[PDB]
């Protein structure tokens, strides 16, 4: 148990290295999907020449280039949340083995979560926020490909509507990390007590900064049970993927984060 | 939102319910199961055999991995009217869209199942006949084809939900919580089951501050147990399936099955 100070300074704690680790914060995401902004501007694809078009704007086969990019951008975030997870209090003290585990099962469900901070109804946002796909050119890719994103945008529509910012979303990605139900773990008991305080500190936020919103820490963590079947549905179809385009290669990182 | 003493009284509202709609509670199996009339144990071939001869399981009346996993099925069956009962008194529940009333029952039977079969369990085994027998966990695992693996899951299921330690007090309240998802598939007016939740949302959290005030963020750890439900109820789907494609004594009787449809 804490008390009310400490978890206020422990909520400060987490935004100020959230800000630090991801350069494209949901305010920044929404200030370019809002608009009324003439400086944010995205450049909008929604087919194939202005798949082109965007080339030439903001810096093989279209599925396939497409998804390749989602992959190169999967690296760098696995990057960036796991620089994220070293700043939460105790992660680096646990067992190595714990530390690499707790990554391995939490970076896909903090990167659905941190995803729909750039989507709308209608598309995502990539390069940074300088381009902005829309939902139906996805939908219509090719092959397997088609149906690749549009589970994230049903998660994301729905987890957008609880309104989250990013102080809000900076605790509840580290009560992900530290998981104490994850596959393989050798010590579960210091991963549960860091959590308590994380979920601790959620609890209190949300309440502080969504007094109107009822049971919103309730319905945040119920949220959670989303991620995972998104996690499960998508390696699913990797597996159909790598059994059928041969030619296509993973990151070794992508790769050993899948594997069992 | 509600005032306290309304909790407390929803609190109890749903634990006088749940205790008259299902037969065996969790405090009367934990008494059976730590041994404080010793129940009829099946750990063998020839122990099943007794105890079909002897004290007559209903669902246990062709061969012994199939008869096994068919009365698994009709106690099933049993329980899902004793959820139905059960769901028809939380309060608000039978104000609902008829059609949302049955797409809320159809699709949290399953994850109550398995949360109450928990109370049923250790990691040695699982209570059955309303108390009267006891199979064990070796005996389950160690049937043939699929059948094997099929029971394990739920025995690691229970093991890691039983360690939170919830009495049926705390479980009448988590029960509903689970009927009142408002994100099951085709559901017509999801504001008032979301509002229900809502409700029983802050009721369990109260339940479990006054209940296990020394258990920190229990409430918490219990919500993230419905990950683990959703997961081992498509676990559970994938291995019907399974079971359907390839098991050609799995036939019954045309009336029975569809009985257990
Ligand atoms: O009394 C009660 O509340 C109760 C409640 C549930 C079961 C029970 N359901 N079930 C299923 O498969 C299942 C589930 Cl979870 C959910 C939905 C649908 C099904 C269906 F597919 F079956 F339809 C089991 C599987 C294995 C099992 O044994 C175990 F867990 F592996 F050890 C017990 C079950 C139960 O079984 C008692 C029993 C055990 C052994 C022989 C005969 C009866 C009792």
């Amino acid at each position: 148990h804490m008390e009310s100070a400490d978890l206020r300074a422990l909520a400060k704690h987490l935004y100020d290295s959230y800000i630090k680790s991801f350069p494209l914060t949901k305010a920044k995401a929404r200030a370019i999907l809002t608009g009324k902004t003439t400086d944010k501007s995205p450049f909008v694809i929604y087919d194939m020449n202005s798949l082109m078009m965007g080339e030439d704007k903001i810096k093989k086969e279209v599925a396939i280039r497409i998804f390749q990019g989602c992959q190169f951008r999967s690296v760098e975030a696995v990057q960036e949340i796991t620089e994220y997870a070293k700043s939460i209090p105790g992660f680096v003290n646990l067992d190595l083995n714990d530390q690499v585990t707790l990554l391995k099962y939490g970076v896909h469900e903090i990167i659905y979560t941190m995803l729909a901070s750039l989507m709308n109804k209608d598309g995502v946002l990539i390069s940074e926020g300088q381009g902005f796909m829309t939902r139906e050119f996805l939908k219509s890719l090719r092959k397997p490909f088609g149906d690749f994103m549009e589970p994230k945008f049903e998660f994301a529509v729905k987890f957008n509507a609880l309104e989250l910012d990013d102080s809000d979303l900076a605790i509840f990605i580290a009560v992900i990390i530290l998981s104490g139900d994850r596959p393989g773990l050798l010590n579960v008991k210091p991963i549960e007590d860091i959590q308590d305080n994380l979920l601790q500190a959620l609890e209190l936020q949300l309440k502080l900064n969504h007094p109107e919103s009822s049971q919103l820490f309730a319905k945040l963590l119920q949220k959670m049970t989303d991620l995972r079947q998104i996690v499960t549905e998508h390696v699913q179809l990797l597996q159909v993927i790598k059994k059928t385009e041969t030619d296509m290669s993973l990151h070794p990182l992508l790769q050993e984060i899948y594997k069992d």
